[PDB]
């Protein structure tokens, strides 16, 4: 299904979660939809994301970096999708 | 260590959040500081926990009932701590 994601970063790491996007477009398909935040209010030291389904499934997750931020994301998101 | 989590529930369903923040405060022991927030606009249909640690990890996590959510917003943080 269509996942609405946004990776919300320190204009410094804009490069960074960018790519990191593209690795998850290419493999999770076009049903991803991401896109970068650039808040100069983040803290470089952590990543955030936040997802969101057409089913209403909605998950935000803030850790050390936006890799697993993400990860841990749609960990949650499966979940939710499963249980 | 300290998790402090959030339900946000419809007021009809503060019973329901309550009962489930007492399971899984004597499961989890005495680091869990949890709390039932009242709120009339939310959707009786859905669940929603936030969680915050003092070590800044933060998931916030929606679906369809109040136990789903918190469960994946605890597996959430667990991929955090350890990735």
């Amino acid at each position: 299904g269509k996942v609405v994601l946004d990776a919300v970063t320190h204009p410094s790491k804009i490069e960074e979660a960018e790519k990191l996007l593209e690795e998850y477009r290419e493999r999770l398909g076009g049903g991803l939809e991401g896109r970068v935040i650039a808040d100069p209010k983040a803290d470089p030291n952590t990543g955030n994301v936040h997802l969101k389904t057409e089913d209403g499934f909605e998950v935000d997750s803030t850790g050390k970096d936006i890799k697993t931020s993400l990860d841990a994301a749609l960990a949650a998101l499966e979940w939710l999708e499963h249980h």
